[PDB]
């Protein structure tokens, strides 16, 4: 089970909540029987997506420890999407800004309670080179980095069977991917399809909000005649029409690089 991010995150939480004491990565690795190299990374994701009054502490030469308050609710995969951190980041997805006071009211929480949550949001954003400005509240940074942050957030907060996007049919997106595998003669790994379907959903939703992909100085010499880019561009024309957006060359290169970065085999 431990290759599934959300499952591994929950098992780590179950371990460090089992006793009021410090846990070393060795100790955790022993129980997971894998994944020694990713435990601290998982811990740094998890700590941002906790209930309000749960606190993880990291201490050199001690390891990790979690401090809990109250009636203890069952730890489930739902914890991530239920956190204040997630729910705030979902509101920041869209262009329409709020004040903190508005945001608090829409989340059904008191303003005092949102101030710590904002600091957890800022901490997660920091890892993607992103920032939060407050007057008004808005995500700030390179558009592509924003998409990567949302990709990470959705992949780690949902089971690999779930489809979190509204107003967007999974079967449609998977049809595009099916057409791409046919056109290129490849078979995408099931994980790569998940990443790509999420990334496309995210791109579609940001484009619908008006945001613009801008690539680094490098790729403005990308070969837009390379054969695989030529078919990718053609399949995505169907998408523009169907979702009512316009894909720039920036978009098509991004999507092409995403596909080329994926895991797949050639078909015969």
């Amino acid at each position: 089970a431990m290759e599934k991010d959300i499952k591994r995150q929950i098992q780590i939480l179950e371990i460090i909540t089992s006793e009021e004491k410090w846990f070393t990565t060795i100790e955790i690795s022993k129980i997971l029987r894998c994944c020694n190299k990713t435990i601290m990374k998982d811990i740094s994701f998890i700590k941002d997506f906790l209930p309000e009054d749960w606190h993880i502490k990291i201490k050199k030469g001690k390891g990790v420890r979690i401090y809990l308050p109250k009636h203890r609710n069952e730890i489930t995969f739902l914890l991530f999407r239920e956190s204040l951190t997630f729910r705030i980041l979902q509101h920041l997805f869209e262009r329409e800004t709020k004040t903190i006071a508005t945001l608090a009211e829409r989340l059904y929480i008191q303003v005092p309670s949102i101030l710590p949550a904002l600091k957890r949001v800022e901490n997660y954003l920091k890892k993607f080179g992103l920032k939060l400005r407050k007057k008004p509240l808005r995500l700030e940074g390179d558009e592509v980095r924003i998409m990567i942050m949302y990709l990470d957030l959705y992949l780690k907060s949902y089971n690999d069977t779930e489809w979190p996007f509204e107003k967007l049919k999974k079967e449609v997106i998977f049809q595009y991917l099916g057409t791409l595998e046919e056109s290129l003669g490849i078979s995408l790994h099931v994980v790569s399809k998940r990443h790509l379907s999420f990334f496309i959903a995210i791109l579609l939703k940001r484009k619908q909000q008006g945001y613009k992909v801008q690539l680094n100085r490098k790729f403005l010499y990308f070969n837009t005649e390379t054969p695989d880019y030529v078919k990718i561009g053609r399949i995505f024309e169907k998408l523009e029409r169907e979702f009512g957006v316009s894909l720039t060359v920036q978009d098509k290169i991004l999507l092409t690089i995403s596909i080329k970065s994926s895991k797949y085999v050639y078909k015969d």
